[PDB]
């Protein structure tokens, strides 16, 4: 076997330090996967690391997708030429600031416990490793790739103590044929040591931490000792900055500070950056923390404040760890890194809008019955759901109340805004004043802001989104609904020739030119909250709350010539131009 | 057909003024039903309306009640005998301040809408309907029994506007063979009266109200023009008095205003006065209010400030209904009322205790799963769910966190208590500084406090009772479970040779003779929480927030001889000896009246 865990990592008889940095592909364009992964090497480490997102490679049941942004093999493929080894960690639940830590969304249609030893869950695990791990199985180091060794579940220790669930994954990867080492992650007290691991059983277990690594690792080597383990002390996840959340401040940390805490494990033992390169929550996927029973959504960039910035680019914090290394570790040869060069471009002025309830028919079709149904039983997994029936006023001014639902509801009688409700705020009471005479028409759009990926709202209702309960009118629940899913994956649908209307969702159209496709970053800073499109690509949300302004925009969305870009915002708040800049834009906070 | 809704009520032939009162069967005791009503016909009314409750009829799936205490068709042929007609309103749904507003709660184990044109629930109506409704069938007045007409639904108005499933529910009711008048009733304005009703298929359409009638009526007149009916007017819920709830101050209404409210009505129409005599929940079948999110649980005495208080004397307000009646309405023949004695029995002192660890066995056989179970899902409607782990402390000290569990828990580590939490609290961070070696008992006592009764959270995740989510300890969750369900229906399965310690919940025996069984109220306000039983008969719950603090005892309930109350308290809060009074104990709230 090439590579060992005994006492120590050996790799080919050799003992050897593991020097890894996350990576995750799906979270970098494929065309950029080249440039972060030289630039780990020329930091002078030798592993990469990175989740494997079930949702993305299983987004309807039984429908896999493993090419494009998702080929992980490709990614990993980059990664050996560049003469890096690499570390695997497939977990269906990968938490990762990743809508919903990375389960699929039809699964909250199945009746099943989602991440325990119940069978109904194992199975569809199952299923989904039966088309992923052969793809990685070649690719393990004994096999001629350069997969080290592979995560079970993840920080399980902060979920559960259900051994039987960890077991059966362990169980599902090896009779897959995977046969180098496994490993478990967790926080490094006795707690989530105990709860997460599987150490009786000879599972190797590895600590994540963002500092102390000498207290941090003594707490591991104690539990070690504890079962007579002799083994390598590693951290999984040295967190090296942190994520960012709407309406709160970007926090970085000291990159000089950074770089002496990322010394201390170096000393003690092997390491994987948390992240190495952050890279951006395109589209829907961002993830979602939670305070008590109320939801806090995470920020599209992915940024991190990691070594690379969101584009790709060193920071101080790497030059400081390559600094930190070239003092410390000179044995480990470095590089130059690579740099991209970014465009500015000044008022790409709007050609073309057009209302969301007048493209909405060639956007959506509708799904209707007596009773409202959730965005998940209705097969959406990410987007916008609007719910639309008609009604008549019983009163001068009666009042309405959407019960149950999540994560943001606005509101319009007749095309006319009435309400626009956040989170704890859906439920409380909307008084309007209508037509005498015949039906007005009650349209709800409802945004789903992102499923929390952690913790003890990891199942909890409110993960369902949509209106749960119903919509009361006085004092009874409306029928007979129209549904239009809005997944918004088909932008080639919006029909532009269509009405505009002030005061509503809408969709923007912004054409350029582009003589060479460079990075560059949408200024959204005089826009409300929606998602942009560059050619069709889904960019991801802004939100004028900040931190983040901006969307990043990858040189490789981009096409020489011309160029469309579309903004969907659902505030009313919108400028006739767009500004494409060098640098984000963040708000002051 | 000796009974017909045409532009009045006819009866025989002839116009007809309906005079109800509510009495609602399951709330008085069997042998007081004939003296409820007698004072209902000697205030000169002439017909009895009551609720159908679904959950007391159907307790679990399959098995169906109707005898003792259950036995309707006694009732109603008691009302009969003394000259009375009747009014039933078997709805599914029937609201009445009645836990899960009537709805067995087995319901919520179940694949289905409740409450819907759902034909699983529709199905499940039926299967009910088949018991009932064949009961009550010869009992209409055509065939020879005292039943006018029977409610479709109840106030649906006030919650939906499914057509199909008020229609349902005609359909059932047809097809078992009740072929008197239908009706519904909700609240006298538009969007109720349009959403609750099926007047376009000449459904008969009533109204309920507290007041104005006057304005309450024409507001009815209004839709039944607009529809083309000409409908007598009837008031199927008068609002009388009104309900409690725990650490809710008693609001009373003023008798001589209550009557002359009374009399607005009787000038236009009929009346059913909700209620006539309340009586009590008895047990755990009370009901619960909710305000947004939040739930306001309902008290175990139903007084209602009715026309008979809850012992079911007459009040100031039955008197003063009386006179009115004496004065506008002489044609109505009246009676003298009937009064029940009550009675008084000092210092009984405490005989016997054991805490509810150590007689748990008898009471209760075990339910062991990996994950944590909740209340129905395990087979339990009604009382209190203990939970048991055991488990090791990782560190000195560590935090526990109950996830999604309701109505109220109480933790105990090694049978010592640690926390108490209620409602929102529940999930409130708990610290605990655990044994040094091996592992700990962790038990959690939940107690169902009563389902919403109705509107928006009448299908909340919250009506799901014990421990939706789980336990957490540190960051991860607790398994491996031992349930002991304690519906408390079997207190004669406890064990007083068991032992007893301080801060536990558990029971206490007071023994004492009886030569003449009279009513009579236990004092509780020296107990915490918790139920009490006399004879092995659950007269409901008692809690020192008040504003109630006694538990009205039944003479029924009481025998010549010996007597056993035993309490259960659950706040380690007892005296060792208890008093029956004359009257009731209150706690003065602020903004109470009376
Ligand atoms: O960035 C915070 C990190 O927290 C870790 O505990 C988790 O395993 C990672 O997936 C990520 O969520
Ligand atoms: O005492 C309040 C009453 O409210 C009515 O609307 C309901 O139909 C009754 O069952 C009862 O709950």
């Amino acid at each position: 076997t090439r590579f060992e865990i005994r006492d120590d990592f050996y790799l080919d008889g050799k003992s050897f330090k593991i020097l890894s940095g996350a990576i995750h592909y799906f979270r970098v364009p494929p065309e950029d996967w080249y440039h972060s992964l030289y630039n780990l090497k020329a930091l002078g480490f030798n592993t990469v690391e990175t989740y494997v997102a079930w949702n993305l490679h299983e987004p309807c049941e039984g429908e896999f997708h493993f090419e494009g942004d998702l080929d992980l093999e490709k990614f990993l493929q980059i990664a050996q030429d560049l003469g890096l080894y690499a570390i695997v960690r497939p977990s269906p639940f990968i938490c990762a600031e990743w809508e919903f830590g990375g389960l699929p969304a039809w699964l909250l249609t199945k009746n099943m416990r989602i991440r325990s030893s119940d069978p109904a869950y194992i199975e569809a695990v199952g299923r989904y490793y039966d088309q992923l791990l052969p793809r990685l199985v070649p690719r393990l180091l004994d096999n001629g790739g350069n997969i080290l060794m592979m995560q079970v579940e993840n920080e399980y220790g902060s979920y559960g103590e259900d051994k039987a669930y960890l077991r059966a994954i362990r169980q599902l990867m090896e009779e897959c044929g995977v046969t180098c080492p496994l490993f478990t992650s967790d926080g490094p007290w006795r707690a989530t040591l105990k709860a997460g691991t599987l150490i009786e059983e000879d599972l190797f277990v590895t600590g994540n931490f963002g500092s102390k690594a000498p207290y941090n690792f003594s707490q591991m080597q104690e539990f070690f000792d504890e079962h007579g383990k002799k083994w390598p002390l590693m951290c999984m996840e040295f967190w090296d900055g942190w994520f960012n959340r709407w309406k709160e401040p970007i926090i970085t940390r000291d990159p000089k500070e950074l770089a002496d805490a990322v010394r201390e494990v170096l000393e003690q033992g092997s390491i994987n950056l948390y992240m190495f390169h952050g890279g951006t929550n395109f589209g829907f996927m961002n993830g979602c923390s939670a305070r008590g029973t109320l939801d806090l959504p995470q920020v599209t960039s992915y940024d991190y404040d990691a070594l690379l910035d969101e584009e790709g680019n060193p920071t101080a914090k790497y030059l400081a760890v390559k600094k930190m290394m070239a003092t410390h570790f000179s044995e480990y040869p470095q590089l130059e890194p690579l740099y991209k060069e970014s465009m500015e471009l000044d008022a790409i002025p709007l050609v073309e809008k057009v209302s969301l309830f007048e493209t909405l028919d060639s956007l959506s079709s509708p799904v209707e019955s007596l009773y409202p149904q959730k965005m998940e039983e209705l097969g959406q997994s990410y987007g916008y759901l609007l719910y639309r029936t008609e009604t008549n006023w019983d009163a001068e001014e009666e009042r309405l109340r959407i019960i149950d639902g999540r994560d943001r509801a606005q509101l319009y009688v007749d095309g006319q805004w009435v309400k626009t409700q956040y989170q704890t705020e859906i439920g409380e009471d909307i008084f309007y004043q209508g037509k005498k005479k015949g039906l007005s028409r009650l349209d709800i759009l409802i945004e789903n802001m992102g499923r929390v990926n952690y913790g003890h709202k990891f199942l909890a209702d409110t993960q369902r989104k949509g209106i749960r309960t119903g919509v009361c009118k006085d004092l009874h629940f409306l029928l007979n609904w129209k549904h239009y899913p809005l997944p918004l994956d088909n932008p080639e649908k919006i029909d532009f020739s269509k009405g505009w209307t002030q005061g509503q969702p809408a969709f923007y159209a912004y054409d350029f030119t582009v003589e060479e496709p460079k990075d560059t970053y949408l200024d959204l800073s005089e826009f409300g909250k929606g998602v942009a499109f560059v050619n069709g690509q889904n960019l991801g949300r802004f939100w004028n709350v900040g931190p983040t302004l901006s969307l990043y925009i990858p040189h490789s969305y981009l096409k020489e010539g011309a160029n469309r870009i579309i903004i969907f915002e659902t505030e009313g708040q919108y400028k006739e131009e767009i500004h494409l800049t060098r640098k984000p834009t963040l708000k002051h906070i």
